[PDB]
């Protein structure tokens, strides 16, 4: 039972999180040979919180692929910058599990990941890599991911150094979610580089069926001004076109979900971009960007954003440009993943 509603984002941090491989070399840090190695956590649920998603963030010296509860939810590579991943989550334990590669003879190996969990009740914990983690000094057997593997008499993992102490430094997160793939959007009063002064609403419709949505994260920005909506809650506003605003929500409906905007032109050129990910219980996702299959109208109706009303007498958006036009550019700040 979800009693978290929508909030500001909150960045998963690699701070309290450790690079770790095999120990092969029980050097940290230490030249390890080409290979690949497996890792995996049981993490299980405290007390009567129920988990719901997570959002990860994961660096690899050289190469990674992330899974969860058997299901493969990414693939990346490098320590410099970490790896944004969101997923859903079974409600009293999940299984991360990792293979890792190392692709340089003679150079060092190494894992390092943030789990941050979201619970039924609107509190978070985050978990990391360490020596509690399991690990194998060979290849990853067939489906060392799946939770149906016993790791019970597998090696603990070497830990190879920490987020301030490593050979590796600090690894930069990354941004929360690309605006890169997204367009800025208004209605078609927006011509010559300018739009009339005043507000206009935007909609977007997410509804597969045959799935079950559990998280969204959402990034927006607008010039001048917006309030977004979600199943018509008021979700939060943001009046700054050079930075972004990122938000959660922990408690979709299952399988149909209305994103509503209204942003308001102060004068001159006009705007609003948004990244949406949609997380689902099979541990797929979705992502929907600001586009031409948004709707949007010039004069706002009361009711703009209850999920079911007549959308008759909107229009398709007008495409503005991708991300990165003038006037606006390619410098938005966006928060951290
Ligand atoms: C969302 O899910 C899909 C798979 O379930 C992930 O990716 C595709 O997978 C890889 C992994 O990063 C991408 O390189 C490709 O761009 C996708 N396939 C192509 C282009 O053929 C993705 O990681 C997931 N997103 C998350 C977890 O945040
Ligand atoms: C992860 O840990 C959990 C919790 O310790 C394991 O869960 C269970 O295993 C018991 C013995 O098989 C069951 O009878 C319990 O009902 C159940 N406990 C809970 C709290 O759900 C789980 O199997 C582990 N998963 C993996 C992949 O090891
Ligand atoms: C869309 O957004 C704008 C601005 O966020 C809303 O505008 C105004 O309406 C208020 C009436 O509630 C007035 O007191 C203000 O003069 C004015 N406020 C601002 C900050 O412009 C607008 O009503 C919003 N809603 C709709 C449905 O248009
Ligand atoms: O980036 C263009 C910029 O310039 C204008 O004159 C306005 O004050 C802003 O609302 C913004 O639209
Ligand atoms: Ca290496
Ligand atoms: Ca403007």
């Amino acid at each position: 039972k979800i009693t978290a509603t929508p909030s500001q984002f909150q960045p998963a941090l690699l701070n309290a999180s450790k690079w770790i491989w095999t120990g092969e070399n029980p050097i940290p840090g230490g030249s390890n040979i080409i290979s690949t190695r497996p890792f995996r956590k049981n993490i299980t649920a405290p007390c009567g919180k129920c988990s719901v998603c997570a959002t990860i963030v994961v660096a690899s010296d050289d190469a990674h692929t992330f899974y969860v509860n058997g299901v493969r939810i990414g693939t990346g590579a490098g320590f410099r910058q970490g790896q944004a991943l969101f997923v859903a989550l079974q409600p009293t334990w999940n299984l991360f599990a990792i293979a890792g590669q190392n692709l340089v003879a003679n150079s060092p190996a190494g894992i390092m990941a943030s789990i941050l969990v979201h619970f039924s009740d609107g509190t978070s914990e985050t978990f990391v890599t360490d020596e509690s983690w399991k690990t194998l000094r060979a290849a990853p057997p067939e489906n060392f991911q799946l939770p149906s593997t016993n790791d019970s008499n597998w090696p603990s993992a070497a830990v190879q150094g920490a987020y301030q102490n490593s050979v590796w430094g600090p690894p930069v997160l990354p941004p929360v979610l690309p605006l890169r793939g997204s367009n800025w959007i208004w209605t078609s009063d927006n011509v010559n580089g300018a739009a009339p002064v005043g507000s206009r609403a935007f909609r977007k419709t997410v509804n597969q069926c045959t799935k079950v949505a559990v998280c969204a994260t959402v990034l927006i920005a607008a010039d001048d001004r917006y309030t977004l909506y979600v199943n018509g809650a008021t979700v939060g506003s943001g009046s700054s076109y050079t930075v972004a605003d990122a938000y959660t929500i922990p408690n979709l409906h299952p399988t149909f979900n209305t994103f509503a905007i209204n942003a308001t032109n102060g004068g001159g050129p006009a705007g609003v971009i948004a990244t949406i990910l949609i997380t689902y219980s099979d541990g797929s996702n979705e992502t929907v960007v600001t586009d031409a299959s948004w709707k949007a109208i010039q004069t706002i109706p009361q009711g703009f954003q209850p999920p079911l009303i007549d959308e008759f007498g909107w229009e398709s958006a007008k495409i503005i440009g991708a991300f990165g036009v003038a006037p606006w550019g390619a410098g938005m700040v966006i928060p951290s993943a």
